[PDB]
């Protein structure tokens, strides 16, 4: 069986690293992480210094 | 990074206090809860008393 | 096996009393009525005299 | 002809509310203003006081 | 409230099975599983034995 | 022209037996039944004995 | 309160006769038919003589 | 860098003549139309004398 | 079993005969064409003489 | 790099059948066919002698 | 109140950069811009001289 | 007419490298690739020795 995290990760330099920050978190607290599907992406402009690029995905990981 | 969690609230009064009902709850057991998106809404009627609004809400919430 | 109607209800005064609006017409005219899911909702403005909510719902009955 | 424009209302109160916002702020600014179609709802809870509502409607207006 | 979680079942013998699989584990760790909704199904093919059928459903339970 | 009624029907084995379900119940109402499209699938849980699986279906039929 | 029904037309000629079609048929059994919404639209080709376009319209109609 | 607006453009004729009539309008006010994306099509029926069909074009034009 | 092309059709006249195009091209190439489904229709302007109408068909035909 | 092919398989039988008809036929004339998506489902009726269940899936090859 | 525009921004290095095109083009003529939402992706070939990455965004900011 | 082709690219870098990957193997096969749309993006982690970013692409080309 595999479960999926909905997680936005952030990045000031681009989409593909604000993916790899999300993955990074469910790694660091999941066992078993096999992949992860882009859901949605955007910036993050007027609260932030610089502009923040998001990245959201569902993280699959096998149960078990 | 942010977390969403897929939450449905209910109500006997209307479709905003479904949503209330939903980010209540998330607020009890969850730090840093910082927006919701609307998903989907609907009625249940026919298992009910009075008819019960939900409102579907993922809950974003900040992890650390 | 359950069957779903189409219905736009409408109110002066809110997205919820709208769903109410289509759900009581149902039950007017139809037995054993047991949910409803929101479709769409919109305001119609330029050709009523106050803004009217609509709300367009799929309300689901038990044949038989 | 008629036009659309994508705006987000904000209320402390309800979804119809934010809705009413986006919809008075369309009506300050365009004329013939004729219906409005709900795109999306949320609720911005982590950087404002009480929660707020928001309801982002595409407003249409009639062109001439 | 309910909630609900984003599981992925496997089966290699059809998509209702795959369909059980998911809702099964989320009977063993879960209360109050009421509904499961699919999202998706798919087939392994080129990584495992015997293709395998997934059916990918959230599952609803009701918080308390 | 075809008209399609939106009926979810039921069955305590599969997906497939859910969607004969509400095909036969539209051939025991309806002449002139062509075909149906699957729109939505699930599984009813707490609140019947077995797990019910549903099967939502656009069932077309030619008119006159 | 607007119902709506799944209609789809035909023609021989294009699309527009074909929604045309759809309308005139919802305009012979209905009262009061205020709009419809095309869905979708299509091409039957290997089981007529000629090529056959259909559009697929929600045709609303306000109840009473 | 292109923009887009979104146009509802209305013909007593035909789907592809009330696309034309958005891209028209668009032309008389804009320059550097490029292309147009249909996104939506219906008809007016009831508050029009003949039929009305109706096609939203998001109209992409380039900037400078 | 049937395959599907993913085939965009030109017209300088209008989106059926877009259609057309695109399935008389699948035609001169291919056996048992059945039917096509309509994905995206749209306007291409500034690189062109005249307003071309395009229409993107899924068109099927049975493998054999 | 990945391709798909999109084919709709047919089953008298189930779903899960009508999958594998479409797989089985990607296999005969494709090598290393690595997984499947479902993105439709139905049932042709009106024109065939018993029911057949369609399941319409992308399969995904690597190319090489 | 927030509005959105819909700009298509371009690079010949990424889709990041391609988003950070329209939301500078934004940022140079609109005041208190604060957040982007991708909308879709491309890749202009053939005609440009290089591959012409494109990145759609709703560009949204607050009114006054 | 045009025709797409629906590919997936992967890159140990960046999702804008993954769509390069596709395009690159399109224009290696097919004459006057002109356009790609992203349809999808993911990671596959759990079968791979680094991280790898797919970006799945409609690459259309123009027949003859
Ligand atoms: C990055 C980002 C910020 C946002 N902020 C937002 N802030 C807000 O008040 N309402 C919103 O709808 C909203 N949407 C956002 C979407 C994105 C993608
Ligand atoms: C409130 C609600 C109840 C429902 N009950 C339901 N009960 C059921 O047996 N099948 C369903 O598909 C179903 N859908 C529902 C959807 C909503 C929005
Ligand atoms: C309330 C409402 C009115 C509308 N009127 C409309 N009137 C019209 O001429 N064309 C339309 O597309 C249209 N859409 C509408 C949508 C909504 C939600
Ligand atoms: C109200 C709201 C705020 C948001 N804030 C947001 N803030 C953010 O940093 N990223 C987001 O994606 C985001 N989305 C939002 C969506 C909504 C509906
Ligand atoms: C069963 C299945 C396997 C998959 N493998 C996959 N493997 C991969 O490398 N990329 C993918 O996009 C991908 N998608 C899949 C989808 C499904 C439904
Ligand atoms: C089978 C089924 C039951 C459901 N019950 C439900 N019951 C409920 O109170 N709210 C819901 O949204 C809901 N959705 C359902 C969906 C499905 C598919
Ligand atoms: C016109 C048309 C015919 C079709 N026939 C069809 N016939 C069939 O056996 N399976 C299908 O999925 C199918 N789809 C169709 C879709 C359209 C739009
Ligand atoms: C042409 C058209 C008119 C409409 N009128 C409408 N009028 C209305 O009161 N409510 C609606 O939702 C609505 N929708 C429409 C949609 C279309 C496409
Ligand atoms: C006809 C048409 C041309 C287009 N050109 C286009 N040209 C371009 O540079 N970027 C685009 O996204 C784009 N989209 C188009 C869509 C359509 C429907
Ligand atoms: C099985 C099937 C047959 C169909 N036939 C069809 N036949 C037709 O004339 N028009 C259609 O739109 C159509 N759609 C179909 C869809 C499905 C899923
Ligand atoms: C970059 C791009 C160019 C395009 N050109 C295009 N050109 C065209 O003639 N028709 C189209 O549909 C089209 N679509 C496009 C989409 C994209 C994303
Ligand atoms: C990269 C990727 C791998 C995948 N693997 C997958 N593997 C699998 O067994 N089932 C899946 O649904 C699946 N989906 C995937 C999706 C993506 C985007
Ligand atoms: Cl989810
Ligand atoms: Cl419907
Ligand atoms: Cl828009
Ligand atoms: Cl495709
Ligand atoms: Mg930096
Ligand atoms: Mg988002
Ligand atoms: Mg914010
Ligand atoms: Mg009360
Ligand atoms: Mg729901
Ligand atoms: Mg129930
Ligand atoms: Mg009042
Ligand atoms: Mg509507
Ligand atoms: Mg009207
Ligand atoms: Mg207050
Ligand atoms: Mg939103
Ligand atoms: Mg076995
Ligand atoms: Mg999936
Ligand atoms: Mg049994
Ligand atoms: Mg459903
Ligand atoms: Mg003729
Ligand atoms: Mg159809
Ligand atoms: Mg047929
Ligand atoms: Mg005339
Ligand atoms: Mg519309
Ligand atoms: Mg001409
Ligand atoms: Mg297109
Ligand atoms: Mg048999
Ligand atoms: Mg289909
Ligand atoms: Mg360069
Ligand atoms: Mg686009
Ligand atoms: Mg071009
Ligand atoms: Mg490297
Ligand atoms: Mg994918
Ligand atoms: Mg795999
Ligand atoms: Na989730
Ligand atoms: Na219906
Ligand atoms: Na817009
Ligand atoms: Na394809």
């Amino acid at each position: 069986v595999f479960k999926k995290v909905l997680l936005t990760g952030t990045s000031e330099e681009s989409f593909t690293a604000a993916a790899d920050d999300a993955i990074d978190r469910a790694e660091d607290t999941l066992d078993n992480v096999v992949w992860a599907e882009v859901v949605d992406q955007g910036v993050e402009i007027g609260a932030v210094e610089e502009r923040t690029y998001q990245t959201e995905v569902q993280v699959a990981f096998e149960l078990d």
